[PDB]
RNA sequence: AGAUGGUAAGGGCCCACGGUGGAUGCCUCGGCACCCGAGCCGAUGAAGGACGUGGCUACCUGCGAUAAGCCAGGGGGAGCCGG
């Protein structure tokens, strides 16, 4: 159900929006790395975190 | 003084049981033929690949650094996160 919700908020990120569209997307990447960074040292990962991510790069990458 | 009976190191034939081997029968996601349909794709980068892509992934499949996926329109109505 997350769709409905991220996808509102990206049209809804036009306040600035290409611009908003990086800076948010650049954010979003940082964390996605900071993420796989503490996966691979293994006391510090879950799982689903990171498909959920990736994937919400993707719709914000649209 | 004479006679003609036992032994099986092993071998043979037959019976029983077993090993090995994978024929025969049954089966079938595959193949074959015909008939009907359908019949082009590419510089808006094809056909076909290489490399990559999953939290743990060797291969196959799918996909392309948004990477077993992204958006929207239909379908569908309880399961789903390929093998
Ligand atoms: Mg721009
Ligand atoms: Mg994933
Ligand atoms: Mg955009
Ligand atoms: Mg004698
Ligand atoms: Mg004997
Ligand atoms: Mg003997
Ligand atoms: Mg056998
Ligand atoms: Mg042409
Ligand atoms: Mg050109
Ligand atoms: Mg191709
Ligand atoms: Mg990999
Ligand atoms: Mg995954
Ligand atoms: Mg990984
Ligand atoms: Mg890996
Ligand atoms: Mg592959
Ligand atoms: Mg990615
Ligand atoms: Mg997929
Ligand atoms: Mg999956
Ligand atoms: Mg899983
Ligand atoms: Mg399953």
């Amino acid at each position: 159900m997350k769709l409905s919700e991220v996808r509102k908020q990206l049209e809804e990120a036009r306040k600035l929006s290409p611009v908003e569209l990086e800076k948010l997307v650049r954010e979003k990447k940082r964390e996605l790395m900071e993420l796989r960074f503490q996966a691979s040292i293994g006391q510090l990962s879950q799982n689903h975190k990171i498909r959920d991510l990736k994937r919400q790069i993707a719709r914000l990458l649209t």
